[PDB]
Formats: structure tokens, C-alpha cells, sequence
């Protein structure tokens, strides 16, 4: 099977087990309200940076490059969306990671120091394939429930991307193009494994408070 249809059968595999939450559901069906939604994106801004630390040490070792669109990049979008919810530049300084989210920085940051390509392009797709899907349908949801400014949403839109259902195809392209050993492949798959249970844990977290 091609990698991006392999990577899909992990992705599913990785739902069940996964811990329970109903933080993103309740929040996108009108139940939260801005702070849970400013809460979630400051949370963002901490791996979306730790990530992307990852793909820029990556890309610059000369693996995956085309796979890694700079234009993806979504840390800098997020200050700004976080900016203009908090009124200031201050959160910066104070927004404190939860447990799930400080393992899954460390996860990353060890990427990065690693140069580990394949670990990366497993959480980019993660990231960013689910981002490439859920956006101007997350964003409407924000604006229609809870009143939030397109200001505040910038984080849902690629400004380089004209046509995302062909990026989309072309990404999954690139992933089954992707030239990897057998153990790198193997080393690819289980770390998007890890990566959607990262993922699982930081909104399993959001829906403690915590
Ligand atoms: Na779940
Ligand atoms: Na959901």
C-alpha cells in the first residue's frame, strides 16, 4: 500500500484507545465559549512553534523539502490570532503548557534535535493534513457560536494555498513518493501512531481544565 494510504489505516487504528474528550465537540457544537477557544489556540501556539522548530531543521538537512511548504507554517498566524484575543502580546509569557502538551513538545523538540525526517513528515501529517481538511469549517463554527472576529481565525486559512483540494491530492502524492529504508518507513508509521495520541492527550487535557 502507498504511504498516505497506509498512514490513514493508522490514523483510524490510533482512534480506538485513544481517551475519550468531549472538549473539541462540545466546543464546536456552541457549548464552550472564546476562552476555551483561546485556551485550545494558546496550546496551539506551543507545538505548531515546537513543531515547525522540527520542520525547519529538517527541510534545511534536505529531506522532504517539497513536503515541507513553508507556507503550511501556522506559529506566527497564531500569535497574531492571539494577539487580538488577549489584547495584548503579554500571554506570551505566561500561557503554561498542560501535561499532554509538554510531553508532546519534548516528543518534538527531540525531532529536531535528532534531524529525524521521518518522525517529522509522521507529525506534519497529523498537523497539517487535519488542518488542510478542518478549517473554514472550524472557523465558521467559531464566528456563527461565539461571535469571534475573522482577526482572530487567521489560523484557519493558508494564504498560500489557491486551491486546497488539489494541494491535498498533491500532498498525498508526495508522501507516496517519499523515498524511505524499510526501517524508516516502519519508524514513520509508528511515530504517527504516537503523534495522533499526542494529539488525543492534549485535548483530553483541555476537557479536565487542565
Ligand atoms: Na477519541
Ligand atoms: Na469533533
Amino acid at each position: 500500500a502507498g504511504l498516505a494510504v497506509e498512514l490513514k489505516q493508522s490514523t483510524a487504528q490510533a482512534h480506538e484507545k485513544a481517551e475519550h474528550s468531549t472538549f473539541m465537540s462540545d466546543l464546536l457544537k456552541g457549548r464552550l465559549g472564546v476562552a476555551e477557544f483561546t485556551r485550545l489556540q494558546e496550546q496551539a501556539w506551543l507545538f505548531y512553534t515546537a513543531l515547525e522548530q522540527a520542520v525547519d531543521a529538517v527541510r534545511a538537512s534536505g529531506f522532504a523539502e517539497s513536503l515541507l511548504d513553508p507556507a503550511l507554517n501556522r506559529a506566527e498566524v497564531l500569535a497574531r490570532d492571539l494577539d487580538k484575543l488577549n489584547g495584548s502580546s503579554e500571554w506570551r509569557s505566561r500561557i503554561t503548557a498542560s501535561p499532554a502538551v509538554i510531553d508532546y513538545v519534548n516528543r518534538l523538540e527531540e525531532i529536531r534535535d535528532n534531524v529525524d525526517g521521518p518522525a517529522l513528515v509522521a507529525h506534519h501529517y497529523v498537523r497539517y493534513l487535519g488542518d488542510l481538511s478542518g478549517g473554514q469549517v472550524i472557523a465558521r463554527m467559531m464566528q456563527r457560536h461565539y461571535g469571534v472576529d475573522p482577526e482572530a481565525l487567521g489560523f484557519y486559512h493558508f494564504e498560500g494555498i489557491a486551491k486546497l483540494k488539489v494541494y491535498k491530492d498533491e500532498y498525498r502524492e508526495k508522501l507516496n513518493n517519499l523515498e524511505l529504508s524499510d526501517e524508516q518507513r516502519e519508524h514513520l508509521l509508528k511515530e504517527a501512531t504516537d503523534a495522533f495520541v499526542f494529539n488525543h492527550q492534549v485535548f483530553a487535557d483541555l476537557g479536565k481544565g487542565l
